[PDB]
């Protein structure tokens, strides 16, 4: 029944604040979600001033929900499955010779409104490396990730690593861990083993002034 809440266009409400050596800052971002078409488009901004981290190392961070799970498959979808009342996303995300990102989110309904809040904190990194130093191409470039089931949890699972481009012609790596838990009492559905295909597209509002972010998302279930 969980289902139910994305049939039609979702608004977004995204939230985050974050600390990276100290950095404060935070970004808001709004959009709408299509999970039966699995399409997802959303502006962020900062409301802080300038980020002190490349906008691309943010994209993991800022709803797995609105994933297209084809009818063969419909079994499967987890994030769904624990709404309204909705999950905690924790990653650990370690960027190659450098920091090292820790969030948690709450993935959850909020009136009309899904809403993902997430607190950051990143520590040891290089004052001048590639995240602080902004040496980070503009651009981003995806990774199936492998969702696999933690029954014990009650939720799921998934470790998997992204390559963010360097304008040195480099590739910072930045190596994810995923977990998910739900906030309510409700049962969920456990998946099998399968995967979520993404394909996101960086661009910018011409007329935006603040430092900020328009993502459009494709994502796919499929495996295998």
């Amino acid at each position: 029944k969980g289902e139910e809440l994305f049939t039609g266009v979702v608004p977004i409400l995204v939230e985050l604040d974050g600390d990276v050596n100290g950095h404060k800052f935070s970004v808001r971002g709004e959009g709408e979600g299509d999970a039966t078409n699995g399409k997802l488009t959303l502006k962020f901004i900062s409301t802080t001033g300038k980020l002190p981290v490349p906008w691309p190392t943010l994209v993991t961070t800022l709803v797995q929900s609105f994933s297209r799970y084809p009818d063969h498959m419909k079994r499967h979808d987890f994030f769904k499955s624990a709404m309204p009342e909705g999950y905690v996303q924790e990653r650990t995300i370690s960027f190659k010779d450098d920091g090292t990102y820790k969030t948690r989110a709450e993935v959850k309904f909020e009136g009309d409104t899904l809403v993902n809040r997430i607190e950051l904190k990143g520590i040891d990194f290089k004052e001048d490396g590639n995240i602080l130093g902004h040496k980070l191409e503009y651009n981003f470039n995806d990774h199936q990730v492998y969702i696999t089931a933690d029954k014990q949890k009650n939720g799921i699972k998934a470790n998997f690593k992204i390559r963010h481009n360097v304008e040195d012609g480099s590739v910072q790596l930045a190596d994810h861990y995923q977990q998910n838990t739900p906030i309510g009492d409700g049962p969920v559905l456990l998946p099998d083993n399968h995967y979520l295909f993404t394909t996101s597209t960086l661009s910018k509002d011409p007329n935006e002034k603040r430092d900020h972010m328009v993502l459009l998302e494709f994502v796919t279930a499929a495996g295998i």
